[PDB]
């Protein structure tokens, strides 16, 4: 059975709501294991506390930088980067959840979750799970992003875990 994980997501200390995802563990059981370790918090680091750092309306939201809080930083619970695990899910429309990366072969922590189909990512971003319910909430971070991907409020994954 496949992980479902949430984000409890607030802008400047306000609530926005729950994200709740499904990670697809049937098809990328490395790339969901690695995320859903960092929701839960449990091998002593994770997404607790961080930030969507990148916000780009009709794109996606950015986040998971939970060491640099800028795009840079992030690991893995294997290491510092890990392998493209596979391809076959695409970037088929609004709620998929993919791995950010600076090329091949460099997933840690990062990931996005898209606000409209990002096909032209296809084959170059590990796709791993989607948006099962929150979906309004993504649409909250979304608003307070911009063209630049600078957020004009503070956006902070105040808690994350495991449902089920
Ligand atoms: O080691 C890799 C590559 O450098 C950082 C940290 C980690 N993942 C990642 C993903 C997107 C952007 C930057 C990074």
């Amino acid at each position: 059975g496949n992980p479902l994980v949430y984000l409890d997501v607030d802008a400047n200390g306000k609530p926005l709501g729950r994200v709740v995802l499904e990670l697809k563990a049937d098809v990328v059981p490395k790339t969901a294991e690695n995320f859903r370790a960092l929701c839960t918090g449990e091998k002593g680091f994770g997404y607790k506390g961080s930030t969507f750092h990148r916000v780009i309306p009709s794109f996606m939201c950015q986040a998971g930088d939970f060491t640099n809080h800028n795009g840079t930083g992030g690991k893995s619970i294997y290491g510092s980067r890990f392998p493209d695990e596979n391809f076959t899910l695409k970037h088929v429309g609004p709620g998929v959840l993919s791995m950010a990366n600076a090329g091949p072969n460099t997933n840690g922590s990062q990931f996005f979750i898209c606000t409209i189909k990002t096909d032209w990512l296809d084959g170059q971003h590990v796709v791993f799970g989607h948006v099962i319910e929150g979906m309004d909430v993504v649409k909250k971070i979304e608003s307070f992003g911009s063209k630049s991907g600078r957020t004009s409020k503070k956006i902070v994954i105040t808690d994350c875990g495991q449902l089920s």
